[PDB]
Formats: C-alpha cells, sequence, structure tokens
C-alpha cells in the first residue's frame, strides 16, 4: 500500500514548499493596510477549492484534474517571473497582474483534490493505516513550509523561477506513479443531478402548504416523490455533515492572527537572546519547528496513553478540546501585550503635540514656553518630550543670561513631533522629526545635524546623506543592529582630516540623532543624542503563547480532514474537501471585518477577539456536537441499495 502513496507526499511537501517562497516575496514586491492586503489574497486562494471539487468529481475524475491544474499552476509561477524582468528590460504591469489570477487556480484546485486522491488508496477498513496516512501527510506539509524561509535570504528570475522548477520536479516524479494509483471516473453529472433534486423538493415543500406539511424529514420528504432513495441518501449524508462546519470558521480567524498581528508585537519586543541574533520575522518559524516534532508524540504516546485509562476520546471530542487550547492561546498574549505597556513611550493623539528642545551653543540658554520654562546647557537636551495643545502654545520666546529675548514665528503640525535646536540667544530653528511610532520591524533610524557653514556629506552602507544646509537635519533612515561604520566628506573639511568613524551597538527599536562640531584642528568631532530608548522585553518570551497554539492546532487540524474524508459518500469525496478548506475562507473575512478599532488598547483587541466569540463558538459547536453526526458509518450505507 505505501507504494503509490510516497508520489503524493513528495508531491506536496515540494509543491507547498515553493508555495511559500512566493508568499514574503510578493509583498516585498509591491512595497495597517497591509493587515488587509495580506489576508484578502489568502482568502482568495482559498476560494478557487470551489472550482476544485465541481471540476473533479463531475469532469475527467481526479487523477486528471491533478495534472492538469499542476501544469497550470507552474505557468503562472513562470509567467510572473519573466513578465516582471520585462517592465524593467523594456501594459507591462498587465502581464504581471494575469500571472496572479493564473497563479491562484493551481493553489486552489490541487488542495482539495490532493488530499481526497490519498485516502482512495486505502480500502480494506484500514482505519489505523489511513489515520497514519493523514498524521504523516500533514508533518508533510510544514516540512516545505521550514525549509522555505531558510533559504529565502540567500536575482528576481532565481527568486522565482528557482521555486517554479520545483513544482517540475514535483510534477514529474506524480507522473511515474501513474501506473500504481487506485483511481475512480465519474459516472455522470453528479453537481446537476443534485441541483436538479433540491430544487423540486423544496418547491414542492412550498406546495401542499396545508396538505401534509409535517415534514417526517426536513427536506427528503418532498425528495422522495421523484428521485431514487439511495440518490437521497448519498446528499443526507453531506447535508448533515456540512451543518457541524458553519461554528467552526472563527477559529480560523483567530489562528490567522499570527501571521501579521503577533508579528507586529514582535517589533517591540525585540530583547535579543544573547547567544544569537535572531530577526522579528524570523518568529513565525518557531510555529513551524514545534508541529513537526509535536505531531509524532500525539500519535506515539499521548493517544495510546489515552486508551488505557479508558477516556475513549472521539473525533468530536478531540475537536472541542482543541478550540480550549486556541483560546487560552490569545490570554498569554495579552500578559504580555499589557507587560510591555510599562516601557513603551507615549505619542501624541490629534490636537496633541509634543515638543523637544536640544541646545548645541557653547552657552546656557533660557526657554520660555507656555505656564513654563527651561533652562538647557551647552550641548543639552530636555530628556524627554513635554506634550502641549496646539491651541495652548501662544507665546514662544528665546532669550539667553545677558542677552535680548527671541519669538518663535514658525508653525507646528498636529499629531507630529517637534524638535527644537538652538545655539546662539538669537538663532533656532524648528524641524519636523517625521517618526511617530516605533520603527518598523525593529530596525532603528538615525540622522545628523549641521553645524558648520558649508554644506556637508555623509554616507553609511550604501545610504547618503548630501547637500545638507548649516544648522538643519536630515531625514531618519533605518539600519539593522550592530555596529555600523560611516564616512564623512565635505569641502571645508581639509583633505588631512580622518573622516572614519564607528557606531556603538545599535540592539533593537532605538533611534539616535548625531551632532557634527568643529575642533580646533577644523577636523569634526561626533557627539550622540538619543530619542527613544531601546527595546528591553526578551524575544523568546512568545514561546509560551505559541506552544499552546500550535499544540492545540495538531489535534484540530489533522482531525478535520480526515473527519471530513471519512463521513462523505464514496461518490462526492471531493466535495466535502471543498467545504472543510471553504471554512477558512469565510475566517479571514472576520478579521477583515475588524476594520478600525474602537478604541487604542490593543491589549482589549487581543483579548474580546477570541474570549468573547471563541468560547461562546466552542459551547455552541458543543450542542451541535450532542447530535450524533459520528453515527454515520459513511462506507456501510451505501452498501444497502
Amino acid at each position: 500500500y505505501p507504494l503509490s502513496i510516497f508520489f503524493i507526499v513528495v508531491n506536496e511537501f515540494c509543491e507547498r514548499f515553493s508555495y511559500y517562497g512566493m508568499r514574503a516575496i510578493l509583498i516585498l514586491y509591491f512595497t495597517n493596510l497591509s493587515t488587509a492586503i495580506y489576508h484578502t489574497f489568502v482568502a482568495l486562494c482559498y476560494l478557487t477549492p470551489i472550482l476544485g471539487a465541481l471540476i473533479a468529481d463531475s469532469w475527467l475524475g481526479k487523477f486528471k484534474t491533478i495534472v492538469s491544474l499542476s501544469i497550470v499552476y507552474t505557468i503562472g509561477q513562470a509567467v510572473t517571473s519573466v513578465s516582471s524582468i520585462n517592465d524593467l528590460t523594456d501594459v507591462h504591469v498587465v502581464l504581471s497582474l494575469i500571472g496572479l489570477a493564473l497563479i491562484a487556480l493551481g493553489t486552489g484546485g490541487i488542495k482539495p483534490c490532493v488530499s481526497a486522491f490519498g485516502g482512495d488508496q486505502f480500502e480494506e477498513g484500514q482505519e489505523k493505516q489511513r489515520n497514519r496516512f493523514f498524521s504523516i501527510f500533514y508533518l508533510a506539509i510544514n516540512a516545505g513550509s521550514l525549509l522555505s524561509t531558510i533559504i529565502t535570504p540567500m536575482c528576481y528570475p532565481l527568486a522565482f523561477g528557482v521555486p517554479a522548477a520545483l513544482m517540475a520536479v514535483a510534477l514529474i516524479v506524480f507522473v511515474l506513479g501513474s501506473g500504481m494509483y487506485k483511481k475512480f471516473k465519474p459516472q455522470g453529472n453528479i453537481m446537476g443531478k443534485v441541483a436538479k433534486c433540491i430544487g423540486f423538493a423544496i418547491k414542492n415543500r412550498f406546495r401542499h402548504r396545508s396538505k401534509a406539511f409535517p415534514k417526517r424529514e426536513h427536506w427528503l420528504d418532498w425528495a422522495k416523490e421523484k428521485y431514487d432513495e439511495r440518490l437521497i441518501s448519498q446528499i443526507k449524508m453531506v447535508t448533515r455533515v456540512m451543518f457541524l462546519y458553519i461554528p467552526l470558521p472563527m477559529f480560523w480567524a483567530l489562528f490567522d492572527q499570527q501571521g501579521s498581528r503577533w508579528t507586529l508585537q514582535a517589533t517591540t519586543m525585540s530583547g535579543k537572546i544573547g547567544a544569537l541574533e535572531i530577526q522579528p520575522d524570523q518568529m513565525q518559524t518557531v510555529n513551524a519547528i514545534l508541529i513537526v516534532i509535536m505531531v509524532p508524540i500525539f500519535d506515539a504516546v499521548l493517544y495510546p496513553l489515552i486508551a488505557k485509562c479508558g477516556f475513549n476520546f472521539t473525533s468530536l471530542k478531540k475537536m472541542a478540546v482543541g478550540m480550549v487550547l486556541a483560546s487560552m492561546a490569545f490570554v498569554v498574549a495579552a500578559i504580555v501585550q499589557v507587560e510591555i505597556d510599562k516601557t513603551l513611550p507615549v505619542f501624541p493623539k490629534g490636537n496633541e503635540v509634543q515638543i523637544k528642545v536640544l541646545n548645541i551653543g557653547n552657552n546656557t540658554m533660557n526657554i520660555s514656553l507656555p505656564g513654563e520654562m527651561v533652562t538647557l546647557g551647552p550641548m543639552s537636551q530636555t530628556n524627554a518630550f513635554m506634550t502641549f495643545d496646539v491651541n495652548k502654545l501662544t507665546r514662544i520666546n528665546i532669550s539667553s543670561p545677558g542677552s535680548p529675548v527671541t519669538a518663535v514665528t514658525d508653525d507646528f503640525k498636529q499629531g507630529q513631533r517637534h524638535t527644537l535646536l538652538v545655539w546662539a540667544p538669537n538663532h533656532y530653528q524648528v524641524v519636523k522629526d517625521g517618526l511617530n511610532q516605533k520603527p518598523e520591524k525593529g530596525e532603528n533610524g538615525i540622522r545628523f545635524v549641521n553645524t558648520f557653514n558649508e554644506l556637508i556629506t555623509i554616507t553609511m552602507s550604501g545610504k547618503v546623506y548630501a547637500n545638507i544646509s548649516s544648522y538643519n537635519a536630515s531625514t531618519y533612515q533605518f539600519f539593522p543592529s550592530g555596529i555600523k561604520g560611516f564616512t564623512i566628506s565635505s569641502t571645508e573639511i581639509p583633505p588631512q582630516c580622518q573622516p572614519n568613524f564607528n557606531t556603538f551597538y545599535l540592539e533593537f527599536g532605538s533611534a539616535y540623532t548625531y551632532i557634527v562640531q568643529r575642533k580646533n584642528d577644523s577636523c569634526p568631532e561626533v557627539k550622540v543624542f538619543e530619542d527613544i530608548s531601546a527595546n528591553t522585553v526578551n524575544m523568546a518570551l512568545q514561546i509560551p503563547q505559541y506552544f499552546l497554539l500550535t499544540c492545540g492546532e495538531v489535534v484540530f487540524s489533522v482531525t478535520g480532514l480526515e473527519f471530513s474524508y471519512s463521513q462523505a459518500p464514496s461518490n462526492m469525496k471531493s466535495v466535502l474537501q471543498a467545504g472543510w478548506l471553504l471554512t477558512v475562507a469565510v475566517g479571514n473575512i472576520i478579521v477583515l471585518i475588524v476594520a478600525g478599532a474602537g478604541q487604542f488598547s490593543k491589549q482589549w483587541a487581543e483579548y474580546i477577539l477570541f474570549a468573547a466569540l471563541l468560547l461562546v463558538v466552542c459551547v455552541i459547536f458543543a450542542i451541535m456536537a450532542r447530535f450524533y453526526t459520528y453515527i454515520n458509518p459513511a462506507e456501510i450505507e451505501a452498501q444497502f441499495d
């Protein structure tokens, strides 16, 4: 029996491995809305499966569609790669756009058919062996995911071309197994038959308003009037099973959160392990690492042990329990979410304005501000931002001991942090900061200030600041952690001056401002001032919140596809798979429905998003589980004719 299986398993592992490659690249290629864009196309890929089962069981069977959809899948990836080269080498965008739609079909028509195809090989009441396959099969899906991430860092033609090539390798091997596959063909228009049967029955029910209206079957009492009984039996099994899925999709909206929402939180939690220098975006991989080792344990020890004590868990029992751990997983995040709040600074909102003042002169200056004054010595700054109201910024006076007063006639934008630089009694400057949140992806911004009469130019690892006016600062640019070297160039600088310099360790999430000042020998000097503190909380603390979800998703997901396959009738095995996959499609809509948040504190969203909904669904789902939909032995009922 294993012979024909290996061709199938290696195909999915090889296939889905390449599939993940396109994911990270796509968002980078085009560059809150990232949540929509990331989720929108994720759901889109799961609408196509609708086109999968219909064609598969109503036309050419299952073997043909896999081969056909495999070819069209590769073309989409290949076309997108070359079309991208056409735009840069030489309307053009239209070529790239078409690839996306073509790529989706393969991603859609393959997932349902492949799963149903594997199960067919098991026929001799091989409950344990067929289940072993599904446990093995799911372990293969994440195997590709793990390898995809590690190779991604190590070009566009190869970035797109190379992943596409593997699918061809996967495609070729699957063909070789044709002589060994156990395959079945359709015997008519199954989809059409059901369509007509449903319409006639309900139409008949509409008739006889008060004549034998009480139905002994909610729908079948009327369908039987024209159609074959065993035909009614098959639809009856599928109709009941599909009902149980109504409460399921909410859960998938609770698992996807790790893709973006948690990764966003990883930005503010970058306390780096001493041993290594893990990056923020790599945390998602931790789900892959656990799942490969966790899956064998459950099948190996846990399930046999549970049997010994006589708990006798059923598929329904596990699925209901599986949702519990996922729910409890999120509340752990909320604990971590509130914890970080003790360290992150506060940013202005709307009509609020935050002000920072930095003195770079050689003499102390006195600053007059609405309802308060600040005196800052040479090369000194305020240790924290000062918040103010836009309307309350009425009078601003600047003076130095023994110097005339100087007013400020500039303007400030509400909702933007502003910095005031003063170097002489009547010489000041107003500059915008640009950033009003934690830096994206964890990198730390850097800028510079000009004090010399002439323009200056500075370069630092592929990024250049040039033509900077005197007593005016540039805008921030972001660099990774560690230590970076930089060089300066300016006409006023004599050649003999040394422009080579090095920085201190950067860590993650910090924001420092440099200052350039003249030495007695005309050589420049470098001073550093902080604006935002470095991230403190360690990143490994996300492991707790991760383990429960992955441990809970192994018990849930594995049973989901297996239980969907068993209850399906021998004729419409693939159709139900669409229902199962269709569950995920709805899920991403709910998170998309979030749109704006009622308030700002993220801790609220992390909590109500699961507790008020997921648990309520669980109890509601349990009620439906009380109606023993598992009591259907789909394998034997057909034997009754």
